[PDB]
């Protein structure tokens, strides 16, 4: 069938690009509603206002309630209609960004996306994940296009807690493995077609970038400063991983992430931290070579991601919980079925326990 | 400076995808002006009308005058307002697509483009070239965004003259060398910033695809059939080179192309045919290793592109003509200035004569 | 523009060459003033006198006051005019040698240079660095030629404190990295032109020599004896590094050295010890691969050079001091601007902190 | 023994650098004798006079007799004292440069040389060959130093006959093999000591430059234009081979050259043309591996150098002539004695016949 690749229309990254926001956004619309993470507005709200004002734009700022829920979106629709804005800007982490995309779609207007962390591969995709106000999965909202514009201030990312950069590394490290599995199996992507070569190349670049640059990038995030390694890892966590997962494919790592959220123990760990264990689980399923397993385990360990179930607070009733994870992972319409030859609940259960054992031996040997 | 990559929002490629234009375009608008010339509407019109009709869309077919000019745009816009079209589809070669992009810009509506050939890398880009009704360059029209949707029917492309596929290879083969040069010089790209890693990776993938698949694809093109090699070369010629040139950078090869168009002798050659000589010229300028120049000359020769001035019909008064080419290639604003260290007219002159001598020696040996 | 390489007219190294000084110097002049480091004159003054006397030359010996200042040079001019000498010999470390060059230039006579340590790349260059008597930077004196003759007694070098050989390793280890950056950026060299191939080759040889021979050479310097590894490292620290920096180029490592001298904490560390940290800082800026960073950090550590700010006594108020270092490093006319794409004060600050972190982890891991 | 490298003080190369002779030479002297023959002053004189005039210098043009002989030197010195010149500029080919170096020596003043061809490696060296007014070898004049300044206008060199560039390649291609042999035998170099690492690295760079760039440069030479390949070959032919031979060492190839000049048949060939056969002779003597001899024969053949005795017009009485060559090459004082293990007349005789047979087989295969 057809080969399809999707992208945001334009992706921009640079130090202090928050000062140029207005100038980049001006071609899209004159009037703007900003949906902003509260923490971020706390240090940056004047800077944002000045950026728009200097470009001759009209802007109103709405603080974000914190969850991408139907209620929050509806609240923001009300504010948007009153403002009669021609476009939405999301500025924050993934929850803020998914909310802005959904809002913009319901208002039928352009959306710009300004990640203030590089924590997940949400920013670039044509998808918003909707939750209940209690923080539970509600539904996927499939958008007819990717954001018009994605603008990443690398200095703001560098000032955020380093754990959130690690989390994004854990999210993005899965990308190549999942897109390759889908290539091998011939699976349809979220873009609705088979893999392009472009998408697999970006997915592989993502993996190699993290291997070469991940540890260097963490030194910079820990000191809250911008270096070339950090710029490269931000691009990987954001553009490469975004295009790679959506237009290259999802498989076991994401299915296992979803499984793990059915366990209360891990629910407050970051998306990428759960994806990280999902990647190790996937390498058991696809029987990756010893040196590949070790390379991934070593990078994950070096940036502080979990490589064991105990690092996700899964310490008691492990067999029973892994049954739950395995069943959820193989539910109808999960992406585990994109693996070459598929995966049964028993195969995933087996992979979970064995990945945990590999993690546990890796750690012991590290003293 | 910021690092920027731009892309069409969605790129789709597949055999007989023209049957699916409706389902794919539906999410963007209900009412469409379809702009195509007589020849294309000749084979395509009834298929388009049925695909749109079955998706529940409205179409207004507007035969195209053949030239991308302000008058032609105004006329078509005339027709589009009357019909109350929400979106433009261009279907055909580069002049038709250029026109649909410009029209859609002036009317503030989305654009889809459906190339029926793969002969240049211009289609996916955020640029429209405006011409006189007589066919002379008027001005470049910079667009605020790349086409919303690009849809390539590989079966229609396979039916086009094989010469046009080779010409496309000639245009796309420059991509890597020009992006690499701009990366070495730190030049600004047409997307408005410095190179992303993503853009450089797609430019290099373009090059490697053409090396690996070029000759195989030309066998398919000459038999007018679709193979995976042809599919890959079409992607390289269209998506990879489009992103590579616009977000990776242009340099000497394109500037030499422009110089060659000041020479009446070379008027009957396609864009990519002149660019193919420009690439060899560039490799002399940057003093590429013998093995690289030989690889490029061999691929160019194997798919029928020119590697000498005589194969562009430049046979008489060659010194005098190359002074003209060199002076034009080095005109203020030209992309030759993106080469590391720049290039003077004298340097470009020298490279033109030596690239020609190199091509001549290469042809002599080949027999 | 023009490609230029500069050299001393003749470079000589050998064990006990101090005995052949007179014979080597005789073609330049009959009457000589020797400007001599006091420590050196303390053990070698009779040997020097005998060398000249045996060759039939006339010599007068002036002990060097210790700083290359305008006053010291003026004092020595007075002595030289009275002596009516036809040439100057400098014998000592870098401060003695720069003084002799400056003196010889002001008297308009030939200069010979006899390093008694291999501590910096001063000896061979067409430059004298002038200081205040208080030991502060005054001005660069650009000489119209390099020394006529450079004569290195490898046994005298071997008898000096081993720390001063390490210091020279730290000075010379920067050479390849800086000349390569300048090659990449197209920067002008101190010789006034673009890089020759000759200069880059000598710069690269310098780096590879230190990697292969640095540790072996330190064993010999510690035992105060001459081996082939020591002879090779002396040549690297003196001729290779001299030609390499002047005719290949300076970039971030030297700019960072200059920054660090604005900090009182490090002021009494040797030139090369500060350059060593500057090299690690540069490898952050140019995003060197992990294995290159590690190779350089390991060699620097093995010969006793600093790889952390604490090893230069920068232990308190580090952020504030690194702002100072970064601003000085990027001052107008510094060589940091020779890096590909340049470097802002923020980029250099970032590189300083991250290089320090890499150093600190390297040391921790070394237990 | 001491390790010594000698070099010209400053080497400058660039297109149209003749326009900058004044600014570059100013630092050495105010008043100049410019020595050039009719032909060179023919194209160069007005340019030189304007460059000097604009720098504020005085010039006295002294047309050169064509032969480097004691009479010619005395005459010119005559003119130089009258004019009260502080420095000599030689401009032209090797006989003019030789003369300027010798003159400047006898008058005790600095010398600048501006080669208008790149056909031998003699220009940069500290040696002048003196001849009879009739053109016969009189004596070698050893100079205490290399030229103060060497200035090569690559655009003038590109205008010279292509044959002279190839001849230069022939002269420079020996450099690495002769320096390597002297390094293996421990022979003393013309600079008066054992090999430095620097000199061996420049000799090997010369070889690799010619391999990589030789054929490319010959295309530029034949079109009479400047490319980077030509620039690199000019540097190899002039600076790298000059330092390589004088500070690296001469061996069999030069001795064979000398032997070949005792044979009237080879009189119409350039120095580098005879040396090219001498190199192949040397590779037989040292029993170089088949792949090395083939590489050298192929490069020599590709740029038009002789690889057989017939291509030096030695066609009759070849055994008898090769006895003469072998005896002369092995004369007391000749450099063949620097080969590891030495060489007897019989060994050299054998190598000459076998090198010829090798060349003949190589030409037969090539068609
Ligand atoms: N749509 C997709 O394709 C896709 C893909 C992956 C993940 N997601 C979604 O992404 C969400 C997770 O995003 P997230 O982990 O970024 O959560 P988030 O948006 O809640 O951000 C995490 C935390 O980071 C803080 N933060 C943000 N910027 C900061 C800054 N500059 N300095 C300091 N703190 C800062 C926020 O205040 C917040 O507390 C989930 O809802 C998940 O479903 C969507
Ligand atoms: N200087 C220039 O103007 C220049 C230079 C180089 C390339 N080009 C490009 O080349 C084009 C020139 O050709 P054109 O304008 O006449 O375009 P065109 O559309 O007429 O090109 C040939 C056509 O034949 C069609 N075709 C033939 N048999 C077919 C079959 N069996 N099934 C399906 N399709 C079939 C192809 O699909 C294609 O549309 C330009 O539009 C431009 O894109 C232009
Ligand atoms: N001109 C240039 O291109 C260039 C390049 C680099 C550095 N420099 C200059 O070099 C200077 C630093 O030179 P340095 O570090 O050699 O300083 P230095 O000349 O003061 O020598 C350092 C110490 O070594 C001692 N010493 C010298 N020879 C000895 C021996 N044989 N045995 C024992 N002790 C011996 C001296 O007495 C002195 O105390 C600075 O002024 C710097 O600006 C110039
Ligand atoms: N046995 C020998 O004497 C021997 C052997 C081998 C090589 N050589 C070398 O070759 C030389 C022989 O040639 P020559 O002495 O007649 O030297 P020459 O200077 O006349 O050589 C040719 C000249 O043509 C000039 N030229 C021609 N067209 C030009 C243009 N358009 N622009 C600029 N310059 C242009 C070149 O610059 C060059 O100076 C010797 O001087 C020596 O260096 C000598
Ligand atoms: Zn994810
Ligand atoms: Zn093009
Ligand atoms: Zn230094
Ligand atoms: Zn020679």
């Amino acid at each position: 069938m057809d080969r399809i690749i999707q992208s945001p229309g334009k992706y921009i990254q640079g130090a202090d690009v928050i000062n140029r926001l207005g100038e980049y956004l001006k071609p899209l619309a004159e009037r703007w509603l900003v949906v902003g993470d509260k923490f971020v507005l706390g240090f940056a709200q004047s800077t944002v206002e000045k950026s728009f004002k200097d470009a001759g734009l009209v802007v109103e700022i709405a603080p974000f309630g914190g969850e991408c829920s139907q209620n929050e979106i509806d609240r923001l629709r009300g504010i948007a209609e009153t403002a009669q804005c021609g476009a939405i800007l999301g500025i924050g982490g993934g929850k803020t960004l998914d909310t802005a995309k959904a809002l913009a779609h319901f208002m039928g207007v352009p959306v710009a996306i300004a990640p203030t962390i590089a924590s997940t591969d949400a920013p670039c995709s044509a998808l918003s994940v909707i939750y209940t106000d209690e923080g539970e999965f509600d539904r996927y909202l499939l958008l007819p296009n990717n954001p018009n514009m994605v603008i990443v201030d690398t200095k703001i990312v560098a000032g955020a807690p380093a754990r959130l950069l690690a989390a994004g590394i854990g999210d993005a490290l899965a990308t190549w493995f999942e897109a390759r599995a889908c290539s091998r199996s011939g699976a349809t992507t979220m873009a609705g077609g088979k893999c392009t070569q472009a998408a697999l190349a970006l997915a592989e670049l993502c993996y190699n970038t993290l291997l070469e640059e991940g540890e260097k990038a963490m030194l910079a995030a820990e000191q809250h400063v911008v270096t070339p390694a950090l710029e490269r890892v931000i691009e990987a966590n954001t553009y490469l991983s975004g295009v790679g997962f959506e237009s290259g494919g999802l498989a076991a790592a994401h299915a296992v992430h979803n499984g793990l959220t059915a366990i209360p123990d891990a629910h407050h760990y970051y998306h990428g931290e759960k994806v990280a264990f999902g990647t190790l689980t996937q390498l058991v399923l696809e029987n990756a070579p010893v040196e590949e397993i070790e390379t991934v385990a070593a990078l994950s360990h070096a940036v502080g991601l979990p490589i064991t179930l105990a690092q996700l607070d899964i310490k008691e009733d492990v067999p029973a919980k892994m049954r739950i994870v395995a069943e959820a992972a193989c539910a109808e319409g999960e992406t585990i079925h994109n693996m070459p030859g598929g995966a049964t609940p028993d195969q995933v259960y087996a992979a979970l326990l064995v990945a945990d054992q590999y993690g546990q031996r890796f750690l012991q040997e590290w003293e």
